[PDB]
């Protein structure tokens, strides 16, 4: 019926993968994943894994979702057997969201508090947050003991700020007393919903605009901290050993699973953004080009922002007393410690405090939109009544988001976002790109993709890049999936522990998506009316060429199509 | 498409409105209400309110449901501005349903723990309930003293049992902390929403035949308990307190609409489900005979089991040396707190106990599948698509209710089901039989209503039935609200009292029921195009009579269809 919607300007396509793709601000956390004795320990396997597998996966599910112009479980008409893994980046994206919401809802309440004239990280009172007394220690305007107390600062005021005054989170024990949901956040989470909804129920084109305009100077708020970060006296202590050049020492074998959430998280591979957006795409386009454009974008960003980051570390650990490696929280809220201390001592607190968060707040808006974009686009063209009635859909997306958000905006909030967080994207993207590799690599075939890039653009991928798609990149992945399920560590905060039955919580969810793939399977081969042959004929063939499995011509079967690379 | 399913027999539909009107409500709050209420001067306006408010409102669902065979919603053919109190009555009845399984589920779990030689509640220790260190004291075998009531007195072994050892009350403080839901509760209630669904999954087929088991057991277990209390020692003094006539009571406080909400929360007139069962059975069936029998048998059960319940609480007080109204006590007290510990101090406790929750078993069985057979039968016939795939939306229906009653099943559980029970079912209930009233009796006409009744079985109901339906029905419904929302009492426990958010939540899901009347009059209001008076006259005329409107013959715009009776 209706002709399938495109964007409106190509230079919209290359804002967007961008506006999705600027997540290294906050789920970048460099001192989390610190080293202890290798030096390099975030940067060295991130760059690998964006060499290896991030560029190889990203031209892949580019040329993909361009060519088969269609969404993330649609694409999978190719091989309707690994088609579970589109439901599966589908409650990937979801899920992510579900977070990503209280990370702009955080964003929010910071940029509506930061409008008054004294912020609320410039004094140990009252100051809109909420601190315990016992330790109102201003780190610059009295004189205190040089007490370590395990080297933790959490009664500044920043953080009195945020783990008291915005999550209010010494109200609640932890995951098995999350408490209700704060009223403030509350509306705050009603207005981002409401902006997503406003945003995403008109079309592609609105949010091609939205991510025109939100994402139109993220790179300067980075530029001026480094610009500040290196050309204070103090600050530059930190910023050294944050650049260690050891190239000979080692703490571990460039194995990281948080490396890989985080290329998965900044390129978008595992939730289905990519080819969503791809699908919308024109067929002439040059996808090798752009993926090579945003993978330098996003490491240097990604090197940036880390720059910027322990810059900021160094600063405390210098105009304070305690070290640097405890002076900040390593989770999901560094950045609300880290930057507000910073802005602080910056000339015009206010309006840098107020343009950071209006960054942050586009950044997230749009990571979210794109994720809630792809949800939408894979299940409408799943249903097509779900296409055709696309603003009931996207109401409904958006208020199932809202309500299932809340128990991470509550008062124990945190403790779910990061079990979801962690479990949910590490084990679901890790799970769902290896099936994703495996089926277009091996069962779809390596030379039929090179084959459609070939007829799609003149230039065809060398060796390098079928080899990564072939053996590299679906290598790797299994070796982190297999690397994820035996060193696995109890989830916990800082500092409190949760009981057993929380990871099997996050063991669950993470499998509800994980089984989503031999569940469509099992699916596929009881629904079809056929021998075995005629079975595994239809599995692994593409819709269009169904007919070939009656006249009994399958290039699976043979040999020669799986040794051709 | 096909014509729908019937009853086989007239005896399955009798059967299934029996059960449906003869639940728990008629056991522990019938008798109690009885005794406080007068003792036998209670039954003068009992039977009145059944007669000229009960009875009325029974032969108007057989009659309106068997005319239009159609569901609780889509039966509003014949005037669509009230077709929104179709579906009040259909989510009342999902608000209903999470917590009354949750019951079904304390009589389960108290079965298997009958199947034990010793009896959990027969002694003081950790025999499946958890003591307190040195509170608990042992019913027999102490002539001390007591300076309380045995009704209120949670230091007995059956009380703790039913606390602590099944609901897990001690370890949680409110609804502010309910805790994580029991699993060995969870396991009962996924059996009962699994009975249920293997019931209702290929319609009134198999539900007619299930009754026939979970209809006709509690009758033989209430005969049996009734022919071993006569012989009871002290059960004469129970019965005559029972059955003593005290013409006294003139008060309306208590007396005049306690019976009235007694009659209507035990008939059943008005909750959809009677409109459901009534939609399955022959054009040429008696409703009038059928009604009589329903409300006869109801009565009737009601004051048999009056019998048996005082006869078990005199034996008590007769054991405990303490007067009755001591050991007289309603709802879960009575089935799960008195009379268990009753069958304690019985011969052969294991057969009279596993007899008694299975008669408790069966009572609700019933209620919770015509219950959830009405929300079905309003879902399928408003929604065709929901016709063809009945196994898959049962299903999904059972597994929405499962996951919304993990509230209830928890440590903390009791509070929220209280809440629940009490404002959703008074209030919504109330506001839809009000506004059903209202549509059925007026804005139709009840002169309609007998000619349809004159067609179905040949006679015209007399000027009696029309008289109770017209002004007695919708009187007593408004007087009824009318004190409901007047006497209206903070919520509250046996100790806790709940939090003040705690009512406003109760009262929005309460008006979450009833603001769908006015919400569906302006969305049918909005939807119909042309001038007021030809939108109004498409909400208040048949479908098949539709076209009058534009032959300018609408009957409500003239004086004689409003005072014609
Ligand atoms: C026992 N007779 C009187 C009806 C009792 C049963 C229910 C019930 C039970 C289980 C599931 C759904 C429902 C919906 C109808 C309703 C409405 C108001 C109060 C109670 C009830
Ligand atoms: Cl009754
Ligand atoms: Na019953």
């Amino acid at each position: 019926a209706q002709p399938r919607e495109t964007w409106g300007k190509k230079i919209d396509f290359l804002l967007s993968v961008v506006g999705f793709a600027v997540d290294l601000a906050n789920v970048w956390r460099f001192p989390y994943l610190c080293y202890k004795n290798g030096g390099g320990a975030f940067l060295i396997p991130y760059t690998l894994f964006l060499i290896i597998a991030g560029m190889p996966l990203f031209y892949m599910e580019l040329a993909l979702g361009q060519y088969n112009r269609e969404g993330a479980a649609t694409v999978w008409k190719i091989c309707p057997f690994f088609k579970g893994v589109g439901y599966a980046v589908i409650l990937i994206a979801l899920y992510v969201g579900f977070y990503y919401n209280v990370i702009i809802a955080w964003s929010l309440y910071y940029l509506f508090s930061s409008f008054t004239l004294n912020l609320p990280w410039t004094d140990c009172g009252h100051t809109w947050n909420s601190p315990n007394c016992t330790d109102p220690k201003l780190l610059n305007g009295s004189v205190l003991g040089n007490h370590t107390k395990y080297s933790k600062y959490k009664f500044t005021p920043a953080a009195e700020f945020y783990e008291r005054g915005v999550l209010h989170l010494h109200e609640s024990s932890g995951i098995h007393d999350i408490g209700l949901p704060q009223w403030q956040l509350l509306l705050c989470l009603m207005v981002v919903v409401i902006v997503l909804y406003f945003s995403l129920w008109k079309g592609v084109k609105t949010s091609g605009k939205v991510v025109w305009i939100t994402a139109t100077l993220p790179y300067f708020v980075l530029f001026v901290l480094l610009v500040h970060g290196v050309t204070l006296p103090g600050a530059s202590n930190g910023i050294n050993a944050y650049l260690h050049i050891d190239f000979y020492r080692l703490k571990e074998a460039t194995v990281w699973i948080d490396a890989a959430t985080q290329i998965f998280f900044s390129l978008g591979a595992g939730f289905g953004v990519l080819i969503a957006f791809a699908s919308y795409n024109k067929f002439d386009n040059n996808c090798y080009r752009d993926a090579l454009l945003t993978s330098s974008i996003n490491c240097i960003t990604s090197f940036v922002s880390g720059f910027a980051i322990f810059s900021i570390l160094g600063y405390m650990a210098h105009e304070h007393k305690v070290n640097i490696e405890d002076v900040a929280t390593e989770g999901a809220g560094l950045v609300f410690i880290l930057y507000p201390e910073a802005i602080s001592t910056l000339s015009g607190s206010t309006f840098w405090a107020v343009v950071f968060f209006v960054m942050l707040l586009a950044l997230g808006l749009d990571s979210s939109m794109g994720g809630m974009e792809a949800v939408i686009t894979g299940l409408a063209d799943d249903f097509q009544v779900l296409k055709r009635h696309r603003k009931l859909f996207t109401f409904g997306v958006t208020f199932s988001t809202f309500l299932l958000a809340l128990f991470c905006i509550t008062k124990g909030g945190i403790y779910v976002l990061t079990l979801l967080d962690t479990f949910a994207a590490g084990t679901s993207i890790l799970f769902a790109v290896l099936m994703e590799a495996i089926g277009v690599s091996w069962f779809y075939g390596v030379d039929r993709f090179s084959n459609d890039i070939q007829q799609m653009m003149g230039f065809r991928p060398g060796l390098y890049w079928r080899l990564c798609w072939k053996f590299v990149s679906p290598a790797f992945l299994l070796f982190v999936v297999v690397v994820s399920i035996i060193n696995f560590k109890p989830l916990t905060y800082d500092d409190y522990i949760f009981p057993p039955w929380a990871n099997w919580v996050g063991w669950g969810i993470a499998l509800s998506s994980m089984v989503l793939v031999p569940i469509y399977v099992i699916y596929k081969f009881l629904s079809t009316q056929g021998s075995l042959w005629e079975r595994l004929a239809y599995g692994i063939t593409p819709e269009n060429e169904h007919h070939l499995v009656a006249q009994r011509d399958i290039r699976q079967f043979q040999l020669q199509h799986w040794l051709a690379i």
